[PDB]
Formats: structure tokens, sequence, C-alpha cells
């Protein structure tokens, strides 16, 4: 159908289909009367799977041949998403399938619906790590995913009664073709168990033993024939685990003890829960991830070449344990001298901080690492005091430094902090973007820049303009391509040349014509699926993200109730009609998250069923938002929210989404934000809102939330509203703790930027008044998105950290 989504060659379709029909008959053991949709799918995923095997073996003898230089990006998340599409897109195998699939009397986008999401993360972490993967296969990296294969991801969200319920996120129930079990591979992880100190070196002794299995799963490159590996480990105990009647019964049913490691991804967004079992899957993954990079660097004794042929990125703290890891492999059973494995590790390992929020850095009591990992404590221990010493010679008499710096937290528990040991042990140290790294090294990690500064780096986020454009929103892809070829889409910075088409009338047309489109086919999806009804014609607002009071949905808020009550007050007067949208997930045990969703849901109820109000505004919460709904509704959007408090969105990666998408931004000058802005032009965002010096402004003053009250009447009566019960009749007092925190304890300034939000928010309406303006202006931000390509951060990461080269050239087919 369209030219982005590959040839329909004859032979090939003709091939798709008859190995389609193989594996219906061969693999699902159907045959075309009992067959379901879902075997429909599977038969479907296996034909494709297919095409990735010979790539696969080959891509990796390439690297046992060539012996490159080996990237290891070690995660705790890996948000994933639905796989066949963007492996169809990769291979150039879409329309062929299209094509095959229609053949045999089949809708192939029906198929793709059945597929769940792999859901193994959070949101913008998790997702940035997927984004990664595919760049660097893009970019034909020799570069290897490591995390947890999860049994449950991150929960399915229902609303129920306008609260949120969690259901588990049982993924694996039908299976996953995308993976490949290798048992063979299995490696033991050792915990608990004490530290002996004999004549020549320590040993660790008396541990319990889980083992490491892992699934490897193919990740492609964009039409390079680069696959390259995913692997996650899965927890499963040793045959003589535990080992009467009844006793040997539960002695086997214990061994869930050991398995449950793996069992599910805890459900934190930008928070940090001291959890044993959380402490224990982040110490599997490294053990297991460490112990199979050394085996394949043997596999090439003399460990100076060791940085040399391996780099480790840390995503965030979460894997900082492979930094005494390492030392405890290298001192303890490679017998290298302290300083020199050391060295080694230093070279080997970098940093990556995706958080300032200081209730989300990992402070682990002392007391766990004790029982749980006796010598890795002993290690930090050793790490802490050599660093310290380092600290006193660069800045003698400094004392308060010493205590500011140290890896080891005194207090009621002592505890180890993650984010210290880290920047000691690594090379590299960066931020997620300008505004967030040099916030890191001007605040929280001061000491540590001023002692190391060299360390300190930028990497801007980016995301993959293969999911996040030709696969979401093939259309836009296309009036593109039409215009400056396919080369943009491994080399996004050629958007560019999309500035000279700004004053286009064909091109305006058609730019205006995709969104229209995307958002007719929204606005059915909604209908089918929820039985939802909204006006197509309306501006779709849109704020998708999980649920924090730092991105302060509860600011979106008070502008739609704001809309309401200005509608109410002059219900004959014309307003640019509105379908606010939001929607994200709230972490289980966050109240106020919780809270803020059902408040969402009743500006909604009330809003929604006003006769008064009409068509004219809309809000809807979007009930489970995750990686396949984000893919539906970001092509849809006419303006991405992205208000988080100046200096508290690290970089935030939704905002790059949308704006690649053909959607205005309004937003604080807040992470990548300001380097969004950079690109387009000022004039080309609607910017509002305290900068990050202003809210220091504040700080030094102290924030009173009454003065604002005070003097903003239309707030006010929003809080009056909301204290009277007027958005919970039955219920007057349901949002007294929203009320009560606005007023006396709102750490991220909410009344603060709201008059300027409102006031910014008025100007949007006012442009979107005018059709071909607003599309000229989504054009300026299509055309400057090119720097947002994770192929550029990618990029950057390898010449500037890894110390490797991209290339964009092809392996033979
Ligand atoms: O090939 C497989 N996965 C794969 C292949 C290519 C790309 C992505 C995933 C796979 O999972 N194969 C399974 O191996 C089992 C033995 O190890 C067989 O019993 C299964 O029938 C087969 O599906
Ligand atoms: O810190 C994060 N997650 C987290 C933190 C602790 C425990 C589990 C997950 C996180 O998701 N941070 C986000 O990282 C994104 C990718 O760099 C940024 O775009 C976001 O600004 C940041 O909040």
């Amino acid at each position: 159908q369209i030219s982005v989504r590959g040839l329909a060659g004859v032979e090939n379709v003709t091939e798709l289909k008859k190995n389609f029909n193989r594996h219906l008959h061969f693999t699902l053991v159907k045959d075309r009367n009992v067959a379901t949709p879902r075997d429909y799918y599977f038969a479907l995923a296996h034909t494709v799977r297919d095409h990735l095997v010979g790539r696969w073996i080959r891509t990796q003898q390439h690297y046992y041949e060539k012996d490159p230089k080996r990237i290891y990006y070690l995660s705790l998340e890996f948000y994933m998403g639905r796989t066949l599409q963007n492996t169809m897109v990769n291979l150039a195998l879409e329309n062929a399938c299209d094509e095959a699939t229609y053949q045999l009397g089949l809708d192939m986008e029906e198929l793709e619906e059945i597929e769940e999401d792999a859901g193994l993360g959070n949101g913008g972490l998790g997702r940035l790590a997927a984004c990664f993967l595919d760049s660097m296969a893009t970019l034909g990296l020799a570069a290897y995913g490591y995390g947890i294969r999860y049994e449950f991801g991150i929960f399915n969200q229902k609303i129920c009664g306008g609260w949120q319920m969690e259901e588990a996120d049982d993924w694996l129930r039908y299976g996953n073709p995308w993976e490949k079990a290798r048992p063979e591979f299995t490696l033991p992880v050792h915990f608990y168990g004490r530290v002996e100190h004999t004549s020549q070196g320590a040993k660790w002794v008396d541990t319990q033993v889980v083992l490491a299995m892992p699934y490897d799963t193919p990740v492609p490159g964009y039409r390079n024939n680069v696959v390259n590996t995913m692997r996650l480990w899965s927890a499963k105990a040793p045959n003589d685990f535990n080992l009467n009647v009844g006793g040997y019964i539960q002695a086997v049913l214990d061994r869930n003890l050991a398995e449950n490691i793996s069992r599910v991804l805890y459900p934190n967004d930008n928070f940090f829960e001291g959890k044993e079992l959380r402490l224990k899957q982040e110490y599997f993954v490294v053990a297991a991830t460490l112990q199979d990079i050394i085996r394949r660097f043997k596999s090439s004794t003399n460990f100076d070449a060791f940085p040399d042929k391996v780099a480790i990125q840390l995503n965030d703290t979460h894997p900082s344990l492979a930094i005494p890891e390492l030392m405890r492999v290298l001192v303890d059973l490679e017998r290298l001298d302290w300083d020199k494995a050391w060295e080694v590790t230093v070279k080997t390992c970098a940093y990556t901080n995706h958080t300032v929020l200081p209730e989300a850095l990992e402070r682990w009591p002392v007391h766990l690492l004790e029982t749980l990992l006796p010598r890795h404590l002993q290690i930090i221990y050793e790490i802490n005091q050599r660093f310290l010493n380092r600290v006193a010679a660069a800045f003698p008499g400094d004392v308060d430094r010493l205590r500011r710096m140290s890896l080891v937290e005194e207090g009621a528990v002592k505890r180890i902090n993650m984010a210290h040991l880290c920047i000691a042990g690594s090379h590299a140290v960066n931020g997620v973007a300008r505004i967030h790294s040099e916030i890191l090294k001007k605040t929280i990690f001061k000491d540590f820049y001023e002692l190391e500064p060299h360390k300190f780096q930028n990497k801007t986020n980016g995301i993959t303009p293969r999911r996040w454009l030709v696969l979401c929103n093939p259309g836009l892809a296309e009036i593109i391509a039409e215009r400056i070829g396919e080369e943009y889409i491994s080399d996004l910075d050629q958007l560019r040349k999309l500035l000279s088409y700004v004053d286009d009338e064909a091109f305006i047309r058609d730019v205006a014509k995709v969104k229209q489109e995307n958002k007719l086919k929204f606005a059915a999806y909604l209908e089918r699926e929820y039985k939802v009804h909204i006006n197509p014609n309306s501006l779709f607002d849109v704020q998708v993200k999980r649920i924090h009071e730092y991105k302060r949905q509860l600011l979106n808020c008070l502008h739609v109730i704001t809309l309401y009550n200005r509608i109410k007050k002059e219900p004959n007067k014309f307003v640019v009609p509105r379908t606010v949208m939001i929607g994200g997930k709230a972490a289980p045990g966050y109240h106020m998250a919780k809270m803020i969703i059902k408040l969402i849901t009743a500006i909604g109820d009330v809003v929604n069923h006003d006769p008064v109000v009409g068509d004219r505004l809309r809000v809807i919460f979007l009930e489970n938002y995750r990686v396949s709904l984000a893919e539906k509704v970001i092509p849809a959007a006419d303006l991405s929210e992205q208000i988080s408090t100046a200096g508290t969105e690290a970089s935030g990666t939704g905002n790059m989404k949308f704006m690649l998408n053909g959607a205005l931004t309004i937003g604080t000058m807040d992470g990548a934000n300001v380097e969004m802005a950079e690109e387009a032009g000022e004039e080309n965002f609607f910017i509002f809102g305290m900068r990050v010096e202003d809210v220091d402004r504040l700080d030094q003053r102290g924030y009173n939330a009454q003065e604002y009250y005070d003097r903003i009447p239309e707030l006010r009566q929003i809080i009056e509203q909301l204290s009277s019960g007027f958005f919970s009749p039955k219920q007057p007092d349901l949002f007294k703790d929203i009320v009560n925190m606005l007023m006396h304890h709102d750490r991220f300034k909410v009344f603060a930027d709201y008059e300027e939000y409102v006031k910014c928010q008025e100007r949007v309406s006012a442009l979107y008044k005018n059709p071909r303006e607003w599309t000229r202006m989504v054009i300026r931000n299509i055309a400057t998105s090119g720097k947002f390509s994770s192929d550029r951060t990618i990029a950057q990461y390898a010449r500037e950290i890894w110390g490797v080269e991209p290339s964009r050239q092809r392996l033979p087919a």
C-alpha cells in the first residue's frame, strides 16, 4: 500500500503464505476449520521469526570472528512492548506480510492487536533501554542487553468506580514466540553465607545457590541484517534444593522461594523501596551477567585488555553491585591485586543517572548487605576507605566533605549510597539532558565533580524513529518520504529538509490530513473497545506518563476545571472544543497518585454529563497506559502536556515522541523540553512557568501557597469546589488530602505556575483557531526533531564513553 512499508514481491508473498500454513499445521497443530485469531497471530509470528534466525546466527559468528569491543547494557527494566510489527519494519517485511495475510483472508492489523506487550519496565527508564537496544543494532554495535525475565511485568490497570485496581500482567500465559530458552548456559548465583579469611585471600562460603537460566530475544537493526541479543535471566532452584513424605513434598514446594526472585517487576517509578527481594533481583542479574561477560572474554587470563574488550553501562544504580562483584571476581577468584582490579573495574564501568528526587535514590541498609552479601559489603568498605583517603589528600582538613562523599551514610540505620559507589567505580557519569547533567554537577554530585570533573558528561535522551514514527504513524512517515526520500529513518537529522516545505500548500494539507486520520482512527478505537464518545474535530489535549506529583497532572486538572467554570459562567460564548486525555499508572502504594486518578475521573463524571458543556469539553482517563497504547494515542495528539516543575523531570522521552508525531508542546523549561525548544525555536513552543532559578528563589523565600489562593479568585473557586464536595457529592470530603497537600505541603509548587499555565493555554486555543498556522508550526517541530533520535544518543555514548565507532554498513543477508 505505502512505500516505506517495503516491497510485496511475488516470490516473497508466495513463500510467506506457504510458511504460514506450515506453521499453522506443524507448529500450532491446527487446521483452518478450528484455528482461532490467536492461532493466526502465532503462525504469523513464527513465519516472521524464521527470517531472523539466519541473520541472528551470522551476526553472532561475525562478532566471534572480528572480536570487537562488546557493550553490555545492564538494566532491571526493558520496556519492549510488542515485537511483531517492529520485526517486520526492521526486516522490510511489512507490505509482504500484509499482502500474504490478505490473500489468506486475514487482516494483519487485527492479528497484531493479539500480541501482549512485553511490559518489563515501569516507564521512561525501561523504555529508554528498549529504544537504546534498537539504536545499538541499527548502528552495528556488538551490544547485549542484560536483565531479568519477569514472569509478571508492570500490572494491568483497571479503573473501578474511578479508582485504580491492579491485576497481574500474566504476559507469558500463551507463550512467547520471540524468546529462545538457553538452559545449557545456566549459571549459579550465590546468596548469604559467610566470609572466611585464609592464608591466601578471602573465601565466600556456606552460600545458598539459585540458578540463573538465560532466555535470548533477538534485537534486529533497521535493514542492516544485524540481529543483536537481549539476554534475560530467569531464576531456578537447584535440584537438591531443601533436599518423611510431608517433608519431601514441602521441600519440593519450597523451590518456589528461590524462583520468586524473577517472579515480578517492582512497580515503582521514581521511588526507592528497600525490600530484600529487590536487592536479590539486583544481585541476581549482576552476578549471572558478569559470569557470562568474563566467560565470553576468556573465549577470545590477562585482564589488562578487559576494558579494551568490555564496556558495562549501568542503567541507574539498580545494577550498581556490578562494581563490587567485578572486584570480587578479579580479587578473590582471579587473584589480581586490588589496585589493578580497581583500574580494570573503573575503566570498564560507566554510570547513567536518571533522577534527582532524593526519595528515589538507592540507599541500602548495611544490615541487609551484611546478611545477604557479606563479601560485597567488605569490598564496599574497602572502596570507601581508599576513596576517602583520596578525597582527604585533595581537600585536606575538609572533614564535612569526607562525610558528604562517603559511600557509607551514618544515622539511625547505616546505609550504603549506591550513587556514590557508582561514581567512585566508573570512568564516566552522565545525566540524560543538558539541564539535568548541569544540575548533577552543581547540586547533588557537586563534591564528586570537584574531585573528578573529567568523569561528568551529558548524553541527552532520544527515541527510536522506527517504533515512534514508521511503526506507529505510517501515514506521516509516507508523506515525509514522498518529499525527502527514505534515508531519514536511520538519519533523522534529514528531517531538517522539511523546513523548505513550511510554505508548501500541498504538504501543509497532507500533514493536517494525516493528523485528522489519526484522530479519527483513535476516536474509533475509543468507541469500539471502551464505548466512549469523543468529538474528533476537537483539540486532542493529552498528558500520558506515570502518575507522580512532580509531573503535575494536578496542574492539568486545575486548568480543566478553570475551563469548565468559564464555560458555566458564559455558556453562549465560543470556546475551542477540547478533548482532554490523561493516562498513566500509579504505583500501588502511592496514595496521593491514586487520589489524583480518582480526581481525574471525578472531574470527567461532572464535565462529561453537563448538558450546557455539550461537545465543547470532554475529560477522559486513558486506562492501562502502556507502550501499545502510546503507539495509538501519540500520533493522534494535537497538544503534548510536559508540565513538570522545573528541575524535576531529568529528561522526559514522551515529549520527543509527541514532537516527532505532529503535536505542539505546552511545557516548562525542564529536562529535554529546553533542548526541544532550542531546536525548534521558542516561538514554536508553548513555554510557560518558573525556570529552575525561579524555583530556587521561591525555596529561599519559602513557598506559601496561601498567597496564590488569596490573590487568584479563579483558583480560590476551584479549591472551594474541591473542598465542598462539588466533584464528590456523596463523599464531600473525598479530596481533603489533595486540598491539604496543595495548601500546606506541596513540594512541586502547583499554584505558582497556575496563572502562566492558564494564560499559555489560551494562546494554544487561539492558534488552533488558525489551522494553517497551527500546521505550519507543527511542520517546524517535526522538521527539527532530528536531534532526539536515539541513534544520535547512542552514537554519542559510543564515541564519548564506550570508545567504539558506529557503522551503518550492512551484513550480507
Ligand atoms: O526458536 C525459538 N525462538 C526464537 C527463534 C528465532 C527468533 C526468536 C525466537 C524457540 O523458542 N524454539 C523452541 O525451542 C525448543 C527447544 O529448545 C522447542 O521444543 C520449541 O518447539 C521451539 O519453539
Ligand atoms: O528513575 C526512574 N525509574 C526508577 C527509579 C527507581 C526505581 C525504579 C525505577 C526513571 O524512570 N527515571 C526517568 O528516566 C527517563 C529516561 O532517562 C527520563 O526521561 C525521565 O525524566 C526520568 O524520570
